[PDB]
C-alpha cells in the first residue's frame, strides 16, 4: 500500500496510481491547455526553450488579472533571462550554500530543542516550515534581532512575492497581492538599505555577491538586487517545507525502508529525492508555443498553452522501473523535481542541505515517528502543488 492509496492524496490525478492516458500529449478543452504526461516528451520541451517559452502573460485571458512580479525568472524567457540568470548565479553558489551548513545545523537544532521529549510534534509548524525562512532570510543579511519584524512581515512578504500561478490564481487571489504589495514600502526600504551598505563595506555574503556580479560590467542595478531578494525570500520556501514533510510521509508508510534510512543515513539524500519524483511540490509546469510543433504525434498549434504534469512524467514506466514504488536506492534518480533545462532550479542545493541536515537531526531526536489516524496528515488544495502542509507525529 502506497503513501498516495494510504492517504488518499489528490484523488482527481490518476497518474498517482498508475492511471495514465495512452497519449503522453492530451488537449483539454476546459480548460483550454496541452497536457503533457510523458517523460521523453517533457524532457523534450524543457530543452526547447525557444519552442516552450515560459513568458505567458501574452497567454492569459483578461479574467487572468495578475501583477507582475518584477524579477521573476521563471516568468522570464531570453536574452534578459539568460543574463539574470548568469548575473544571479553568479553570487548564489554552492559554495556559499555549502557553507551554510553548520548554520542549518544550528537553526535546526534550536527548533528540535522546542519540542525535544513532547508524545507528539507538527512536522510543519515545528520544523519544516520556520527553517527555510530564517536560513534564506541569514543569507540575505537579515540578522536573528530582526526575526519577529519578519514574521510580522510574514504574511504580506509571500502574498506579494509568490508569483504566477496559472492554475491556482483566482481574481480574488490575484487582488490580495496586490493590496499586500501596497504595503512593502518598509520591506523595500529594509532591503535596500542593505544593498546600499554592501555597497559600502563588501562582505562575504549573498548580497554583496549580487551587487558585485559582472558578466563583462553588465551588473543588476540596486533595485533589481532588492527584487531578487525579495523573491529569494519566498520561492522554494512552501516547497521546501513540503518536501521536509513528503519526505517523513513516504517513510511512515514502510516502516522497512524507514528502518533501513535510519540505520544508513547515507541514503537520506535518496530517500529526499525519491519523495520529490513520488510527491512533487511542482506536480505542474506552464509554457507556451512559440509556433505550430508535433510533440509525439500530437499536433499543437502557436500560441497554445502547455502543462507539463512533471509528477505524471516522474511516473512513467518508459522511465522508471516500478514507478509506483517509493524507493530511496534508486541511482541515478533523474526526476522533474526541479525542472530541467535553462530554468532548472536555482536553489536545489540549498533545498538538498536543508533537507538532510533537518532530516538526520529529527531522526537523532527522535528515534520513533508514526502517523495518527485521530489526526491525519493534511495536504495543500493545490492541484499543483503535492505536498503536506501538517504532519501529526508521535514520539512513541
Ligand atoms: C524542494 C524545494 C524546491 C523545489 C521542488 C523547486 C522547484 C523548482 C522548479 C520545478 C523550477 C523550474 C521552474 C520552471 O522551469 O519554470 C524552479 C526554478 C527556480 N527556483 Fe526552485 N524549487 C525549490 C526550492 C528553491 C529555493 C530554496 C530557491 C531559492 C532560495 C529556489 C529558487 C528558484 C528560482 C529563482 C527559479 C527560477 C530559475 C529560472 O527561471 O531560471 N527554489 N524551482
Amino acid at each position: 500500500t502506497t503513501v498516495v492509496d494510504r492517504w488518499n492524496i489528490h484523488p482527481d490525478h490518476l497518474w498517482l496510481r498508475g492511471q495514465r492516458p495512452e497519449s503522453p500529449v492530451v488537449f483539454d478543452e476546459t480548460q483550454g491547455v496541452w497536457n503533457v504526461y510523458g517523460y521523453p516528451e517533457a524532457m523534450d520541451i524543457l530543452n526547447d526553450h525557444d519552442t516552450f517559452t515560459s513568458d505567458l502573460a501574452h497567454l492569459l485571458p483578461v479574467s487572468v488579472d495578475a501583477p507582475l512580479l518584477e524579477g521573476d525568472m521563471s516568468q522570464m524567457d531570453p536574452p534578459r533571462h539568460r543574463k539574470y540568470r548568469q548575473l544571479v548565479s553568479r553570487a548564489f553558489t554552492p559554495r556559499l550554500v555549502a557553507d551554510m551548513e553548520t548554520r542549518v545545523a544550528d537553526i535546526t537544532r534550536e527548533l528540535l530543542d522546542a519540542v525535544d521529549g513532547k508524545p507528539e510534534i507538527e512536522i510543519a509548524a515545528d520544523l519544516a516550515y520556520p527553517l527555510p525562512v530564517i536560513v534564506i532570510a541569514e543569507l540575505l543579511g537579515v540578522p536573528a534581532g530582526d526575526r519577529d519584524l519578519f514574521k510580522k512581515w510574514a504574511d504580506d512578504i509571500i502574498e506579494g512575492f509568490s508569483g504566477f500561478s496559472f492554475l491556482d490564481t483566482s481574481g480574488q487571489g490575484e487582488q490580495d497581492v496586490r493590496d499586500a504589495t501596497e504595503r512593502l514600502r518598509p520591506l523595500l526600504d529594509y532591503m535596500a538599505g542593505h544593498v546600499t551598505e554592501r555597497r559600502r563595506t563588501p562582505r562575504e555574503d549573498l548580497l554583496t555577491h549580487l551587487v558585485q556580479a559582472e558578466v563583462d560590467g553588465e551588473r543588476l542595478t540596486d533595485n533589481e538586487i532588492v527584487n531578487v531578494a525579495n523573491i529569494l525570500l519566498v520561492t522554494g520556501h512552501i516547497t521546501t517545507t513540503m518536501t521536509l514533510g513528503n519526505t517523513v510521509l513516504c517513510l511512515d508508510a514502510d516502516p522497512e525502508v524507514a528502518a533501513k534510512v535510519r540505520a544508513d543515513r547515507s541514503l537520506v539524500p535518496g530517500a529526499i529525492e525519491e519523495a520529490l519524483r513520488v510527491l512533487s511540490p511542482s506536480a505542474a509546469l506552464a509554457r507556451g508555443t512559440s509556433r505550430e510543433v508535433e510533440v509525439a504525434g500530437t499536433v499543437i498549434p502557436k500560441d497554445q498553452i502547455v502543462m507539463l504534469w512533471l509528477g505524471a512524467g516522474n511516473r512513467d514506466p518508459r522511465q522508471f522501473t516500478d514507478p509506483e514504488v517509493y524507493d530511496p536506492t534508486r541511482d541515478p534518480n533523474p526526476h522533474f523535481g526541479f525542472g530541467r533545462g535553462i530554468h532548472f532550479c536555482l536553489g536545489a542545493p540549498l533545498a538538498r542541505l536543508e533537507g538532510r541536515v533537518a532530516l538526520n537531526a529529527l531522526f537523532d531526536r527522535f528515534p520513533v515517528l508514526r502517523t495518527d489516524p485521530a489526526k491525519p496528515p493534511t495536504f495543500f488544495p493545490t492541484p499543483d502543488m503535492i505536498g503536506v502542509n501538517t504532519l501529526h507525529l508521535r514520539t512513541s
